[PDB]
């Protein structure tokens, strides 16, 4: 009975409607810059799903103004080439889902200007390959900047020419991945990798199992099997998000609703915050990719019910209205961080969050 197009539709007004700029042409500017990306990539997938171009004038203008050479990182030169691998990650992906909607081949030659920008970074001097995170210091190659790394050229491997060197490059950085140890014994991925001060080898440092760590990697491994045309991407990926939907690693609650490690202290940060939609809308790849790639019709029933648990939850429990009143006629949903617990306040990063849980159920 729920209409999950409806919803995505109305999370995205209660997302303009409290939270975008038209001056700057951006949601939040006391917000991360990258989550306007995520944003950016929530709107454009709700659109391509969906059929409608309700917002395809607006993401066109915030894509324009964006696009220009940042303030904090003129050495860029504009095209999201930012201070940060992982920033210039989540845009780039952006404009492969916008030349995925359009076809416009402008935001595919912008995907490919931030591969190219993001290699500057990997070095296979430390931890046998990998990139850095931090371009100005050059001190932690973590998960997210190099699964961000990995969907992109596996993305770029299947719509960009030249594909070869794409292809050729997205297998070896899953080769490296999976060798570098951040997968850990439960096949979830921690935080990054910490190098030994005296011998120069990495390993896995301990630190929380994001969700967005888990859900990013999915949508590599699918890309990896568009490529391909080999299922054990497909096996790779699935035993990832088996992780994420077993009770016992604490990723999923007793409910079977995502739960972020921070939600129970309170303590999630403007980053966390939009970390859970993250992986809801890479999951739903791979359940369409798992879908169709077997004749069984329930094939991907089990992340397709997970997807409608976690929206019911949510819709129920975390779910608030704008108010309306005689001068603003602006309808919509606002979400906090917990998908099962209260409503308290609503930002921009759970906003964000709340339409890409939507999204994956389209
Ligand atoms: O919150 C957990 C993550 O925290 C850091 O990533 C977020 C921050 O780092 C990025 O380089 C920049 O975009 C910052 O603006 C952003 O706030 C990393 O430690 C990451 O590995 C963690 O998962
Ligand atoms: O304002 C500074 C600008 O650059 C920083 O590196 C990032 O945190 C951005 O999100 C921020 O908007």
């Amino acid at each position: 009975s729920l209409n999950s197009t409806g919803l995505a539709q109305a999370a995205i007004n209660g997302l303009n409607a409290r939270f975008y700029e038209s001056s700057n042409a951006r949601w939040s500017s006391d917000e991360p810059w990258w989550i306007s990306g995520v944003a950016l990539t929530m709107v454009i997938e709700y659109m391509r799903r969906s059929g409608s171009k309700e917002y395809l004038d607006q993401v066109e203008d915030v894509i324009e103004v964006q696009r220009q050479p940042l303030s904090w990182w003129p050495s860029g030169e504009g095209e999201f080439r930012a201070d940060a691998t992982n920033d210039t990650g989540w845009w780039a992906l952006a404009m492969v889902r916008m030349y995925d909607l359009t076809g416009n081949e402008d935001y595919l030659n912008i995907s490919i200007k931030d591969e190219a920008y993001m290699r500057q970074w990997w070095t296979d001097t430390e931890c046998g390959g990998g990139l850095y995170v931090d371009i100005q210091d050059l001190t932690y190659k973590n998960a997210i900047a190099n699964e961000l790394y990995l969907k992109l050229v596996a993305s770029l491997a299947n719509r960009a020419p030249n594909a070869t060197i794409y292809l050729d490059r997205a297998q070896q950085a899953w080769t490296w991945f999976l060798g570098s140890g951040m997968i850990n014994g439960v096949n979830l991925i921690n935080d990054g990798l910490a190098r030994d001060s005296n011998t120069g080898s990495c390993y896995n440092n301990r630190l929380p199992v994001w969700t967005y760590n888990q859900g990013v990697i999915l949508g590599a491994l699918v890309e990896l099997y568009h490529a391909t045309k080999d299922e054990s991407y497909l096996l790779s990926a699935q035993a990832i998000a088996d992780a994420v939907l077993s009770p016992s690693n604490g990723l999923t609650s007793s409910s079977g609703v995502l739960t972020e490690t921070c939600e129970g202290s309170d303590s999630c940060n403007q980053d966390q915050q939009v970390f859970k939609g993250v992986f809801a809308l890479n999951l739903a790849e791979l359940g369409d990719a798992v879908a169709g790639a077997s004749s069984d019709p329930d094939a991907g029933q089990d992340y397709r019910e997970y997807l409608d648990t976690n929206m019911q939850s949510m819709y129920a429990n975390d779910r608030s209205e704008i108010v309306p009143t005689l001068f603003d006629s602006s309808t919509g949903d606002l979400y906090d961080v917990s998908w099962s617990g209260p409503f308290r306040n609503a930002t921009m990063p759970k906003q964000a969050s709340a339409i890409g849980l939507y999204v994956a159920n389209i």
